[PDB]
């Protein structure tokens, strides 16, 4: 047993029992290019007399062990204290983990998570990966100078005990080359677990979408450095919610998450770099800037579609102070579509925040944490019972995850770049193998495409009857092509060419892809479509395919947003053209090769069983 200082790797590699005393801090060393360290140990504590144990993680955190909760208490470079609580729910065992990045240009946040366990080392649940931004002094301190320590905060009768098993630290190397933007792109997502042999089982179990997708260092070697850490954990009984809780010191959470959605930038990439290295000139900074500027005018976020339009066309606006409004006007006129994309996303994020936090100000939203929930990519709604004080980011897959290692596509007025007919077929294979089917063509603006393909298909406000809300697609490219452009003209009235996208939905949704012969503008559409799906509109986890409004010689598919948010989109090879904007689709331009992969799903014409 340990009644003083110790050596964790030596003493607790298999088992050691700490006789926690108040008034005594039992300390240990933690000594052992680019990569991740995963410190791990399995705990069984005894705090039966209401003892509270305090485990100092070097200089950056403190874990408090109470009988019914594991509490983490953080200290970044901000100085201010941030506290969290994880419920044990009667569990007597638990794992303590934390992930430290090492490198010259590695991330500047450490992660800390607990797992509740049964007697037999089976996962019962997992905590959020609590992320904590730390200074360069703190980052330099690993792996060689860092220490761990155990103590009891309170004086009680009885004897506080902490039995540690299977203490260890494992390294995993960053991949060779890999553009830094991409290399660490999963540091702030659930997929971080995929870098970790013990836990790679869990993420794959939850999503099913596999760790195959993303920069998850497939070829990496999860290697031990010291002690004897647990090597593998079994998939739990029920599916756990994998989630990362991320903080923003600058109080720019809405700006950041908006950038993330609009531009498809890793939340990690929008955080302190060790080596500053503006390469976010094209999308990142503008989008964030729009949110800041919009906030400064105090305009309701729901009115934004109107507002942006007015500022584009020199129509008045209800702002008392003209200076912030003008700052916005200027930025809006320079990039009216990107302004429209940016504040659309921000609007959705903020609407959700208020649903979890009634009467909360944008200013408050800006200082909230982001809770990146990797959804159980199957059932229905992941984000559930928000911890109040978080912006909930639901992580489903994105088109970009299915693209080759080649130079990533981009959406110019000349057209889609680095996108040939080979990459589409190869990317179509992956989507098939991964259990998706083509649902239809989608036409969007250039900036709309970067949003959808890289940031993912996220719900946006729309000037649509609340009932008919959803992502619109179409079997016939002609119908989608109508919308492959800026939604409206700038101050000169110019409408740029856009981009043609291919939306794919998951195969497992096929029973829920309904079809009617009745026009969607027909009065009795709402009732008939409701009869087909089992509830009144709007559309949840189901699609609807029917005749477009008017005579309309084509079929329009509306994906419900819940389905849409699980849907994925890649670039079509059907080009738009800068000279012909406003014309119909010239069918010469649609290749046969792409036509052959665009067979449509077998729609259902009868309500599901009851
Ligand atoms: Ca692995």
């Amino acid at each position: 047993g340990i009644e003083g200082n110790f050596r964790l790797w030596d003493d607790c590699s298999s088992y050691c029992l700490v006789y926690a005393a108040p008034h005594k801090i039992y300390q240990t060393p933690l000594a052992t290019k680019e990569g991740v360290l995963h410190y791990s140990m399995v705990m069984k504590d005894y705090v039966g007399n209401g003892q509270v144990l305090a485990l100092r993680l070097d200089d950056f955190a403190t874990v408090f062990v109470e009988q019914e909760s594991l509490r983490l208490s953080l200290l970044g470079s901000d100085g201010k204290p941030r506290n969290f609580q994880y419920a044990r729910q009667g569990a007597k065992h638990w794992s303590l983990n934390w992930l430290v990045p090492v490198g010259d240009d590695a991330p500047t946040s450490i992660k800390v998570f607990f797992k509740n366990l049964d007697g037999q080392n089976n996962i019962l649940s997992i905590s959020p990966l609590y992320s904590v931004e730390v200074d360069d002094k703190t980052l330099a301190r690993w792996p060689a100078l860092a220490t761990f320590s155990v103590t009891q905060e309170n004086v009680t009768q009885g004897q506080g005990l902490l039995g540690i098993r299977r203490a260890g630290v494992s390294y995993v190397a960053a991949p060779v080359n890999h553009d830094r933007h991409k290399r660490w792109s999963e540091w702030h997502s659930g997929k971080l677990l995929c870098l970790l042999d013990p836990l790679d089982a869990i993420y794959n179990y939850v999503s099913q979408n596999r760790c195959s997708l993303g920069e998850t260092w497939e070829g990496a070697i999860y290697q031990t450095l010291a002690g004897r850490p647990v090597d593998k954990y079994a998939p739990p009984a029920s599916k756990p919610v994998i989630s990362q809780r991320i903080h923003f010191a600058k109080g720019n959470a809405l700006e950041a998450l908006t950038s993330h959605r609009v531009c498809g930038i890793p939340l990690e990439s929008l955080a302190r770099r060790r080596k500053p290295r503006e390469e976010w000139s094209s999308c990142g900074n503008p989008a964030a800037n729009f949110v800041a500027l919009y906030i400064a005018t105090r305009l309701p976020f729901d009115q934004f579609r109107q507002v942006i339009h007015n500022l584009v066309h020199g129509q008045a606006v209800a702002a008392p102070d003209p200076v912030p409004l003008d700052a916005l006007r200027t930025a809006v006129i320079e990039q009216p579509e990107l302004a429209r994309q940016s504040i659309a996303q921000a609007a959705d994020i903020f609407r959700n925040y208020q649903a979890a936090n009634p009467g909360a100000s944008a200013a408050a939203a800006q200082q909230a944490d982001v809770l990146a929930v990797t959804c159980p990519a199957d059932a229905r709604p992941c984000g559930s019972g928000a911890s109040s004080g978080v912006l909930v980011q639901r992580e489903n897959p994105t088109g970009a995850h299915f693209l080759n290692d080649g130079e990533l596509p981009s959406f110019t007025v000349q057209g889609t770049q680095n996108w040939n007919l080979n990459r589409l077929q190869a990317a179509h294979l992956r989507l098939q193998v991964q259990g998706y089917v083509f649902a239809g063509y989608h036409g969007t603006s250039l900036e709309g495409a970067q949003s959808i393909v890289f940031g993912g298909i996220h719900n946006r406000q729309q000037d649509l009857e609340e009932i008919w809300r959803g992502l619109y697609v179409a079997g016939d490219p002609a119908l989608a092509y109508g919308y492959a452009q800026d939604a409206e003209g700038d101050e000169r009235g110019r409408i740029r060419n856009g981009t043609m996208l291919r939306v794919y939905v998951p195969r497992s949704a096929l029973p829920r892809l309904f079809a009617t012969s009745l026009p969607l503008d027909h009065p009795g559409a709402s009732q008939e479509v409701a009869r087909l799906i089992g509830h009144p509109l709007p559309l949840l986890y189901e699609s609807i395919t029917g005749p477009e409004a008017a005579g309309g010689n084509r079929l329009a598919t509306i994906l419900g947003w819940q389905l849409a948010e699980q849907a994925v989109a890649i670039p079509s090879m059907i080009p738009t053209n800068s000279r012909t904007v406003g014309n119909p689709l010239d069918p010469a331009t649609v290749t046969l090769e792409e036509k052959q992969i665009s067979s449509l799903p077998g729609y259902a014409t009868k309500p599901a069983k009851d």
